[PDB]
C-alpha cells in the first residue's frame, strides 16, 4: 500500500542528487513550477470538490474560497512578484570594511519536507509547497492519511505537475512519517497539533534541520459592550461552524461582556436554528473518534446547551451547538475543540478578561476583539500576544497574501504566504566583495 | 559557586513575572536599557583587557575590534535607527478583504536565554543580547564556563546596567545549562558546536521554543591563479591565526590551484616563520586538553609540515603551523580544527574545486574565494551553500550591521546583527482591523 522504507530512501536521495544539479536555481526554472503546479491543479478541480465533499463535507463554494482558489491566488501573486523577490539586495558598506562592496543573496535550503494536515488538506499543503519552489527547493510532502480521498488526488495533482526527484507526494501514516523525519532534510513545513509539533522538532534536532511549526490552541472572540452584535453573530457563523469547526484560527470559545450576553446568545441561536437545521449542516468531522470525543466533551459540561448536541457518529456528523454558562474550569475549555461547539464566556472588567486568557489560554494562533472603540480593541491586541489578530473580524488575515500567517509559542514559530513564504524558504547569505 | 537550581528557578520565574509587567513594551525603555549596557562596557574596558588576555592571550588592539568595538558598533547601529524598526507597519488589503485595514506588528517573545561560547565571549553574548533588548524581550544570559576571567566580568558589566528581573547573568557549566535548557524559555540564542546545538534544539522542542543556532564547519579559503598573493597572505595571516585559529569564520583550511601553489605557499610559510617565531605568537588556546587534540593530530597526518609544529601544552600554546600535501582523506579534514593549523590542499580546475568542497564539507559559516576574476570568484560562492561569503576578504562582514550574520545547516539556522536582530528576536503579528 505505502512505500517501503527502501524505496522512501531512495526516493529521497533522487531529491538530494536533483537539488546538487542546481536545476532550481534559476527563476525561470521556478515561475515554470508554478504555472506547472497551478495548471494540474485547475485540472483536477472536479476531482478535488468530490474528494473534499466525502473526506469532509465541504460545500463547492468553501473549496473555491478556502481551498483552490487561496492556492492559486498565492500562485499568481508569487509569479508577479518572483522576479523582484529572487534579486539580490545591495547594501551600504560601513567605512570599518572599506572598500568593498556588499549584498545579500537569499539561498535555497535544499530538500524540503511538507507534513499536511486533515483539515484544509490543499490550502495547507500546496501553499507552503509554493514556498519551498520559490525558494528553490525539492519538497516531499505527506498528506494526512485521516481525508484519504482528497490525499490521492493531492498526489495525482503532484504527479501530474512534477517529476518526484523534484516534488514528490508520499502517502503514509505514523511508521511513513517517522521515517521520513529521520531523514536529514535540510528544511520541514509542519502544520497541525502542538504535541505532535514537539516530536517533530526533536527529530529536526537529531539534524539540525529549521523548521517552521503552524500549531494550534484556542482562540478567543471577545465582544465589547460597543460591539455590533449582528456583525458579530455574522463572523461567528462564519467562523465558528464553517468545516465543522475544524479550523486552526477559528473562534473557539466566545467571551463576551455580560451587558449583551443576552442578546448576542438570541440572536446567535436563531440563526443557527434557521440556517443550521440539519445534523450534517456543518459538514462532516474527520472521523468517527472525533464525534465521539466530542460528545463526552458534551456529556461532561457543567453548562447549558442552548442548540444542537446531536451527533451522529456513523454519519459523521455533529450538530451546530452553543453551551452557555461555560467557566474556565469547563471540559470545554480544557483542549482545543476542533468541532461545531462554542463555549460562552462572561467578563465584565476588560483588565480581567486580557488576565483571564493569558493565563488559562496565552499565546494563540488569532485574537478576535469585537467593538467599536479601536483604543480599546487594539488595547486588547497589544495585550495578549498571538500570532495574529483582528478587530470585527474572523479568519480571512490568513487569506492575503500581504499578511504573515503564524503563531507564537504553543500556537507555533515562523511565518508565511505571499513574500514571507519566500524568506521562510530560504536562508540569507552576506556576500562581501574586496576589489 | 553556582547558583543553585532553586534559585535558578526563582531567577526564571521573576523575569516571567517582569516581562508580564509589560515594562519592556515602550521603545524608550529599550534605548535606555543599551545606553546602561554601553556605559556598563565602556566602564569596564580594563577589566575586560585583563580577563580576555588572561584566558585567551587577546591583544588590546583585538580586543578593541571584535569585542568590545564590536558591541559597540551594534550598539549604536541599534540606537539610530530602533525608532524606525519599532513602528508597526501598515501594508495593502487586496480586494478580497475589503474593507479592511491592515498593518504587521513585531512582538516581543517574552523571556530569551543566550548562551556564550569561550571563543568570542563579549561579542558573542552582548551582541545577541542588544537583539534580546531591543526586541522588548527579557534576557538570561550563561557565559562560557572555560573562560573564568571574562565570564566574571561580563557578570560584572550586567549586574551594573540591569536589575535582574530583566538581563542577568548565571554562570554554570553542563549541569546549571541542562537545568536552565529545561525552563519554558520563550526563545533560546546559541552560539557553539553542531553536536551541542542538537542538545539545545532537542530541549527546546520540549517547550516549542524558537531557537536561532550559530554553529560550525570548516571555513574554505580558495585561492584562483590571478589571486595576489600579497593580499592573500595578509588575510589568512589575519583571519587564520588571531585567536590562535579559534575563530568559527577563520578559514580553516586552505584550497589553492596547483599552477600557483608553490608561489603561495612560499610567501606564506615566509611571513609565519616570521610574524609568528615564538609558541604563543598567536595566543592561548582555551584549555590544555585542546592542544593535545591538535599535536594528536599533527601526528597522524600524511602531510608535510612546514612551519611550526613544536608545542607546549603547559602553557597552553601550539606555534602556528601549515601542513602541506593534505587529501580530504587526512586526519586534519575531518573536525573543525580551532587551533593554529593550516592544511593546505590543491585542485586542477574551478569545477572540481567547487565539487570536492560541497562533497566533503558542505554548508560551512564562510565561503572565502581569492582571485581577480569577479564572475569566476562569484560563479564559485553560487555553486556553494554557506552561511556568508566574502571576495578577496575574510571574516570582516561579521563587524557590519548592514549584513545578516548565521549559518545554514551544520553552521547553523537564524541571522542576527542590525535590523535582523530585532526581527530574529520578535515574531510578526498580522493585525486586520475592520470597521
Ligand atoms: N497554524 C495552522 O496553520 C494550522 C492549520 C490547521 C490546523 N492546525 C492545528 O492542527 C491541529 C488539528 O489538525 P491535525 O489533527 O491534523 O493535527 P496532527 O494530529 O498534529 O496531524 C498533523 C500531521 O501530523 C501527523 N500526525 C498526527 N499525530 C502524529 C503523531 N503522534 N506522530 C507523528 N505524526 C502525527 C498526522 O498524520 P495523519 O493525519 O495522516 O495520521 C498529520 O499528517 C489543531 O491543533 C490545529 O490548530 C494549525
Ligand atoms: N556562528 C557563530 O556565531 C560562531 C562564531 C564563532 C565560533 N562558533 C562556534 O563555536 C564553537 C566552539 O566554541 P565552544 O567550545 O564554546 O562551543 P560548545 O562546546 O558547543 O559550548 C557552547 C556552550 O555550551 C555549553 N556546552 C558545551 N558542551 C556541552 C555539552 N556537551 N552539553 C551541554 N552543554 C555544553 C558550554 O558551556 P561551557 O563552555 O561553560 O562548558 C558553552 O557555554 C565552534 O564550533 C565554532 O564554530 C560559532
Amino acid at each position: 500500500n505505502y512505500l517501503s522504507p527502501a524505496k522512501i530512501d531512495s526516493l529521497f536521495s533522487a531529491q538530494k542528487a536533483y537539488f546538487a544539479t542546481r536545476a532550481t536555481a534559476d527563476v525561470g526554472f521556478r515561475k515554470q513550477s508554478l504555472e506547472r503546479l497551478k495548471e494540474a491543479v485547475i485540472n483536477n478541480k472536479e476531482a478535488l470538490y468530490s474528494a473534499l465533499a466525502e473526506d469532509l463535507g465541504k460545500p463547492k463554494d468553501v473549496v473555491d474560497l478556502a481551498e483552490i482558489g487561496a492556492v492559486l491566488h498565492e500562485i499568481d501573486f508569487a509569479l508577479a512578484h518572483l522576479d523582484e523577490w529572487v534579486a539580490p539586495v545591495s547594501v551600504p558598506s560601513p567605512d570599518i570594511i572599506a572598500p568593498s562592496e556588499c549584498y545579500v543573496v537569499q539561498e535555497p535550503y535544499g530538500v524540503t519536507y511538507i507534513i499536511g494536515p486533515f483539515n484544509y488538506p490543499v490550502n495547507l499543503t500546496l501553499t507552503p509547497l509554493i514556498g519551498a519552489i520559490i525558494g528553490g527547493n525539492t519538497c516531499i510532502i505527506k498528506p494526512s492519511e485521516t481525508t484519504p480521498e482528497t490525499s490521492a488526488v493531492i498526489e495525482k495533482i503532484i504527479a501530474e505537475a512534477f517529476a518526484p526527484e523534484y516534488v514528490a507526494v508520499i502517502q503514509g501514516g505514523r511508521d511513513e512519517n517517522s521515517h521520513l523525519l529521520s531523514l536529514p532534510f535540510d528544511f520541514i513545513f509542519f502544520t497541525g497539533s502542538p504535541n505532535v509539533g514537539k516530536v517533530v522538532m526533536q527529530a529536526a534536532a537529531k539534524h539540525l534541520t529549521p523548521v517552521v511549526l503552524e500549531l494550534g490552541g484556542k482562540c478567543p472572540l471577545i465582544v465589547l459592550p460597543d460591539a455590533d452584535l449582528d456583525q458579530t453573530v455574522n463572523q461567528l457563523m462564519f467562523g465558528k461552524f464553517i468545516n465543522s469547526g475544524q479550523t486552526c484560527i477559528a473562534p473557539d470559545y466566545l467571551y463576551v461582556h455580560y451587558s449583551v450576553k443576552d442578546a448576542l446568545l438570541e440572536r446567535l441561536v436563531e440563526r443557527v436554528k434557521t440556517e443550521l437545521p440539519e445534523i450534517n449542516s456543518t459538514g462532516k468531522l474527520v472521523t468517527e473518534r472525533q464525534v465521539q470525543r466530542l460528545v463526552s466533551l458534551l456529556e461532561a459540561t457543567q453548562g447549558q446547551v442552548l442548540v444542537g448536541s446531536q451527533a451522529d457518529v456513523s454519519k459523521r456528523a455533529l450538530s451546530a451547538t452553543v453551551v452557555d454558562g461555560v467557566e474556565w474550569n469547563d471540559p470545554l475549555m480544557s483542549e482545543e475543540l476542533f468541532g461545531p461547539i462554542l463555549p460562552v464566556l462572561e467578563f465584565d472588567s476588560v483588565r480581567t478578561a486580557i488576565d483571564q486568557v493569558n493565563k488559562h489560554h496565552p499565546k494563540p494562533l488569532a485574537v478576535y476583539v469585537f467593538g467599536k472603540d479601536m483604543d480599546v480593541a487594539k488595547g486588547i491586541i497589544n495585550q495578549i500576544q498571538s500570532g495574529d489578530a483582528q478587530v470585527n473580524g474572523v479568519m480571512l488575515h490568513a487569506f492575503s497574501p500581504y499578511l504573515p500567517f503564524g503563531g507564537i509559542g504553543a500556537s507555533g514559530m515562523g511565518e508565511y504566504h505571499g513574500h514571507f513564504s519566500y524568506l521562510t524558504f530560504t536562508h540569507k547569505k552576506s556576500v562581501r566583495i574586496v576589489p
